[PDB]
């Protein structure tokens, strides 16, 4: 019944213990349908693990740096990470798919901000741009340092990565998180 190394979690080869991530961090990508659908189970996992869950946006290619820019632009204007409804708008914009232009995508991104009274990144001022660059660059560092390939996933105290393939449901993910926190 104890979670086991190599099955329901692994020890990251390069620890991020001291790099300031939330004790429980969901590593995700706005382009990933799986991460989009996982949003729906985050309330249950957060409740059974008994802690809030932070977010880190990973990047696997250049195209993804645009997604990461929109995400950190959202994150920096709200308390904590963007809520599940703001997250849905950003997922939806990123995954518009093949018959959509880069322009239609950009207007969906932009709407997510303005419709909640926030500033769209194109309209940022000098100060905001400076804050955004620092956030994206930190994400980029932490991503590359972690070596993570597979999202969504959950990192606990910057040192263990939960293997979601090793769990049958969200309760079991939450239980592994708790076990790792309870070391
Ligand atoms: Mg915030």
């Amino acid at each position: 019944a104890d979670p086991k190394e190599g099955v329901q979690y692994e020890v990251l080869s390069t620890s991020l213990e001291n790099d300031g991530m939330a004790p429980v961090t969901e590593v995700f990508a706005l382009s990933c349908g799986h991460c989009r659908n996982m949003e729906n189970f985050l309330p249950v996992i957060s409740q059974e693990a008994g802690t809030d869950i932070g977010k880190m946006h990973i990047t696997f290619n250049q195209s993804a740096h645009i997604a990461s820019m929109f995400y950190y632009a959202a994150e920096m204007q709200v308390d904590g990470a963007p809520d599940h409804a703001f997250m849905e708008d950003l997922f939806a914009a990123t995954q518009m798919g093949e018959g959509t232009t880069l322009t239609e995508q950009q207007e969906a991104y932009s709407k997510a901000f303005t419709s909640r009274g926030l500033v769209s990144p194109y309209d940022f001022n000098e100060e905001q741009r400076d804050t955004l660059i620092k956030k994206v660059d930190n994400a980029k560092m932490l991503s590359e340092k972690s070596g993570i390939s597979s999202v969504p996933t959950f990192v606990v105290n910057g040192k263990y990565n939960v293997l979601i393939g090793g769990h049958d449901d969200p309760k079991q993910i939450a239980d592994t998180i708790r076990y790792l926190l309870e070391k």
